[PDB]
DNA sequence: TGTCCCTTTATCTCTCT
DNA sequence: AGAGAGATAAAGGGACA
């Protein structure tokens, strides 16, 4: 027999029951736990399904799936029920914070290390709990917390970094690695190649920070002199997500992409300066000619699509969907290029293809409106949220379709829509804001927190802001959102 | 294996002027 | 409003007891 067969049966036997109360997963959630948490994790969720759900912890079935779907999930589940009260009463953290900490590989380690080092890290090191929680909310949070305790002094004193910078570096997977590598390489990178600490913090403050630092050190000379890249251009590549892989891939494919396709170095850097840059570059090398065939998408359009995170996914999805969307949906190549030219372009194109019919026929939008919603980062989310919420917003809340589309046509459009639908009645009914004003506020990136800031001030007012009228607060929130209100508060 | 740690890639959301 | 920045997730590999 295949030996993993008994272990697969256990999974299903137990998985079956979990669809019932008090959790009741939906296969998606169940599949997820199995893949990452594995068999012992699916069994642990079952075993502790009652202890977690209701009193005393009262975790939503959502948070339970978040804690369980990682390596050592079972251990995290046992530790949360043991340490969530300790952490929520002895340190003043919220359950949301405890869950965020639990929800990573080795979460048991992170929760225990937080319980053990938070006092020392706030008292003797002057860190907030927020910062402690942030450091702890990544795989190996335990290692990062311990490395922060050990190296905060030398990093601020001998090397001149602020605590904020140290926290920023530590708050990624492999935090301990990035920290140790910054200690050794900060003088080397600053004094030998003339980088500022700030640039060095930016290179270190991503997952694989250690790898990006050492790769900058190694390849900077070769990049700046052989290829004519500026130091500034190298940093941009190393600090934007491609990291080590994008750097190594720039050295390889800069000449190839320039000579053979007439791309400028400026355009190549922009493709590389994203998450999965390596992947975007190699995909462009392969795909540019296929896309710009028979007068197809121009080079410039191909670069534009490529120059976003997951740009590889975007390029491939265009090649697949450019014909079907242009023909069977009546979209100009220009419109398809628009929707694909953002982070998650693949997701948006796919969602346009799926919902463009439904949004026009069932909700009476134009293609141009569906394109506008989709043509932002997270466009898939904005599209799905418009489909769900268009009726309750228009019918129950009074908004026009044009207004609902307006709120949706920005990064975070989904957050902006859910938050409007949530807070419109108290904003209008309880504090006298007009709908048009609420729509104005939420029709910008950062729509959600701007609206939350406003409601927070109208319901537990700060004297710091009381000299301002409702109309002023609105004018301010449209101008600069939560940041503009936070600033004014500090004055 | 189960658990812990690290690295790359993709997606989503908010900031900054 | 595009560019910059940063949180969160999925998925794979090393390591080890």
């Amino acid at each position: 027999q295949w030996s993993g067969a008994r272990a697969l049966e256990a999974l299903l036997t137990v998985a079956g029951e979990l669809r019932g109360p008090p959790l009741q997963l939906d296969t998606g959630q169940l599949l997820k736990i199995a893949k990452r948490g594995g068999v012992t994790a699916v069994e642990a969720v079952h075993a502790w399904r009652n202890a977690l759900t209701g009193a005393p912890l009262n975790l939503t079935p959502e948070q339970v799936v978040a804690i369980a779907s990682h390596d050592g999930g079972k251990q995290a589940l046992e530790t949360v029920q043991r340490l969530l009260p300790v952490l929520c009463q002895a340190h003043g953290l919220t359950p949301q914070q405890v869950v965020a900490i639990a929800s990573h590989d080795g979460g048991k380690q992170a929760l225990e290390t937080v319980q053990r080092l938070l006092p020392v890290l706030c008292q003797a090191h002057g860190l907030t709990p927020e910062q402690v929680v942030a450091i702890a909310s990544h795989d190996g949070g335990k290692q990062a917390l311990e490395t922060v305790q050990a190296l905060l002094p030398v990093l601020c004193q001998a090397h001149g970094l602020t605590p904020e910078q140290v926290v920023a570096i530590a708050s990624n997977g492999g935090g301990k690695q990035a920290l140790e590598t910054v200690q050794r390489l900060l003088p080397v990178l600053c004094q030998a190649h003339g980088l500022t600490p700030q640039q060095v913090v930016a290179i270190a403050s991503n997952g694989g920070g250690k790898q990006a630092l050492e790769t900058v050190q190694r390849l900077l000379p070769v990049l700046c002199q052989a290829h004519g890249l500026t130091p500034q251009q190298v940093v941009a590549i190393a600090s934007n997500g491609g990291g080590k892989q994008a750097l190594e891939t720039v050295q390889r494919l800069l000449p190839v992409l320039c000579q053979a396709h007439g791309l400028t170095p400026q355009q190549v850097v922009a493709i590389a300066s994203n998450w999965g840059g390596k992947q975007a570059l190699e995909t462009v090398q392969r795909l540019l000619p296929v896309l710009c065939q028979a007068h197809g998408l121009t080079p410039q359009q191909v670069v534009a699509i490529a120059s976003n995170g997951g740009g590889k996914q975007a390029l491939e999805t265009v090649q697949r969907l450019l014909p079907v969307l242009c023909q069977a949906h009546g979209l100009t190549p220009q419109q398809v290029v628009a929707i694909a030219s953002h982070d998650g372009g693949k997701q948006a194109l796919e969602t346009v293809q799926r919902l463009l019919p439904v949004l026009c026929q069932a909700h009476g939008l134009t293609p141009e409106q569906v394109v506008a919603i989709a043509s932002n980062g997270g466009g898939k989310q904005a599209l799905e949220t418009v489909q769900r919420l268009l009726p309750v917003l228009c019918q129950a809340h009074g908004l026009t379709p044009e207004q609902v589309v307006a709120i949706a046509s920005h990064d975070g459009g989904k957050q902006a829509l859910e938050t409007v639908q949530r807070l419109l009645p108290v904003l209008c009914q309880a504090h006298g804001l007009t709908p048009q004003q609420v729509v104005a506020i939420a029709s910008n990136g950062g729509g959600r927190p701007a609206l939350e800031s406003i409601v927070a001030q109208l319901s537990r007012p700060d004297p710091a802001l009381a000299a301002l009228t409702n109309d002023h607060l609105v004018a301010l929130a449209c101008l600069g959102g939560r940041p503009a209100l936070d600033a004014v508060k500090k004055l």
